[PDB]
RNA sequence: UGGAGAGUUUGAUCCUGGCUCAGGAUGAACGCUGGCGGCGUGCCUAAUACAUGCAAGUCGAGCGA
């Protein structure tokens, strides 16, 4: 079982032509609290049934990301189209600060780091695919230790 | 050691882009209410004429009288 949380919902469709569309969507990210998330849309008139959709949309996706326990291996500027938010490790006991979108990521994944601002970030769609692009970049020392020597750089 | 955001142009979007709010301050004023032990700081606007008080004397083993 994993964990969900409505991020925004909108009302969007043409009103009149003769004909009325006026559709709903959501933007649900789901995580399990291991390192594992994902995020995904989908549209309906009913309310809360749009949800469902969008949760069928995320459990399709998982995106892992490397951790020390508590924060991140190190910092990246995570950059998707127009929005760039920047990311960086802390020291363990200070708390995920917010951003709201990708406030609710980070705790998803399942660390306690500090969070730099959305640079130039606009709206709740593009905090969310510049947040993921962010996290599925980092890198181990294993990894590095592969096409490399063998952990000699401390 | 340590770094958040929200709102608004469209019938509905993405972007550029302004304006606006939450917070910290004051040798502040002014608005309501009033228990203080204790610590500090109180002419920043007309350089607008300044009553009354005290702030530079001491030495009688200088020397006169």
């Amino acid at each position: 079982e994993f964990e969900e949380r409505v991020v925004t919902i909108n009302r969007v469709a043409k009103v009149v032509k003769g004909g009325r569309r006026f559709r709903f969507t959501a933007l649900v990210v789901v995580g399990d609290k291991n390192g594992r998330v994902g995020f995904g849309t989908g549209k309906a008139q009913e309310v809360p049934e749009a949800i469902k959709k969008a949760v069928e949309a995320a459990k399709k996706d998982l995106v892992v990301v490397p951790r020390v326990e508590g924060t991140t291996p190190h910092t990246i500027t995570g950059r998707y189209g127009s929005g760039s938010v920047f990311m960086k490790p802390a020291a363990p006991g200070t708390g995920v600060i917010a951003g709201g979108p990708v406030r609710a990521v980070l705790e998803l994944a399942g660390i306690t780091d500090i969070l730099s601002k959305s640079l130039g970030s606009n709206t709740p769609i593009n905090m969310v695919r510049a947040t993921i692009d962010g996290l599925q970049n980092l890198k181990n020392a294993e990894d590095v230790a592969k096409l490399r020597g063998k952990t000699v750089e401390e």
